[PDB]
């Protein structure tokens, strides 16, 4: 019954993957004839600003529906891969490749409160990449400085990025958590810290612009 | 430790899966955002160039999505809430209060529901939100394009249950048959059969269009017995 449990939860989630990659394929049945049909117009008649408008829209499309797939066979892999993980060992080399982007831009990265042998049960990778956006997008808004600083309590280690740049107005503050914000979006690191059972909220920063706070569970044996 | 071990991948996939309906609905929301942008650029060239053969199909290739999208959104709202349980479940069981609503909706429409081969204590392993929500989808489409009956039949064998739901209703041309289980596909949200041969297949059984004695559509649901 181990074996008919193991292949019963395989199957469960297989046909999500087959419902998903069977959608992806029905969008893209329209999706392929209207880039054939913009192909034979290219050859037949010239190129043009709206022809290569169309084209590029049609790309973004194809690209959106390929992230779909790829960030949802990613979720089973950041499920079934896990680990325990102290604090400083996972996001040392993330502050440090940050630490350096600021000083190129002229800005200044700051780790005040620095993490510490912290135990977090959890997918790395994921956990690396979602501190990784928070804080590129630091980057973005701040004018010159940004700081990171780490606390821990019984319950969890908490996570606070601030930044001096214009910040966010206190209606726009929970609606700022959605996908291909034009590092990616930021409802990725949402996900990705609900997935952890952690929660991200945005603030007011001291520094004058926004507060980004992550908050993990620490994990006890 | 031996099932407080299971416990912990199973509360991680249920995560896991909740993360993948947000995920779905998101990208859902931001396909609109390049389409119209699309239709403004088929538009712009239309005005600009002259219409075509070419320009034709592209604009109706952009409804066409359109319309998915749209089926897309409405069937990312209401998705498959609290699933990935499996269990040894009797057939009975499962699928008489499906069969009990389904009457009553019948009854209201004026229509017939009967149920001349019922379900029997018929031993079945998986999840049991997937099979009632399977058969329950067919019903629902058998109820509408009905003209006043329909029927379901349960049979069993050595290798499997056989659930046939017939309806007096129009019916698909043979052609179409195979494509009604596809997303989207409608033959005129169209993601029923698609969830329903998705339940099915889940459970290594098989689900089948044809034509019905009753003049419209035979749906034929095939599932394997559970053996200990
Ligand atoms: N009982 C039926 N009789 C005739 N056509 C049917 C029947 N059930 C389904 N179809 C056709 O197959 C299509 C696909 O079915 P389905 O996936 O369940 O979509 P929907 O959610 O609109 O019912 C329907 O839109 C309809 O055209």
């Amino acid at each position: 019954s181990f074996n008919q449990v193991v292949t019963a939860l395989e199957r469960m989630m297989t046909s999500q993957q087959r419902l998903l990659s069977d959608i992806s394929h029905e969008l893209r049945t329209p999706l392929t004839r209207l880039q054939l049909g913009t192909a034979l117009l290219r050859r037949r008649s010239g190129e043009s600003k709206e022809l290569e408008r169309i084209e590029t829209e049609a790309q973004r499309l194809d690209s959106m529906i390929n992230d779909l797939l790829v960030m949802s066979r990613n979720q089973q892999k950041n499920a079934l891969v896990s680990e325990t993980i102290k604090a400083n060992q996972l996001w040392s080399e993330v502050l440090d490749n940050a630490a350096f982007e600021a000083e190129q831009m002229g800005k200044s990265l700051t780790v005040n409160f620095p993490p510490g042998p912290w135990p977090l049960y959890g997918n790395p990778n994921a956990l690396e990449s979602a501190l990784e956006n928070i804080v590129r997008n630091a980057l973005r808004y701040s004018h010159t400085k940004i700081e990171v600083g780490f606390a821990v309590d019984k319950d969890g280690i908490t996570i606070t990025v601030d930044d001096d740049g214009p910040g966010v107005s206190p209606e726009d503050r929970e609606q700022i958590f959605r996908p291909f914000y034009r590092g990616l979006g930021l409802a990725i690191v949402e996900t990705a810290i609900q997935q952890h059972r952690g929660w991200v909220k945005a603030e007011d920063s001291p520094l004058g612009g926004l507060r980004l706070v992550i908050w993990l569970p620490l994990y006890k044996r």
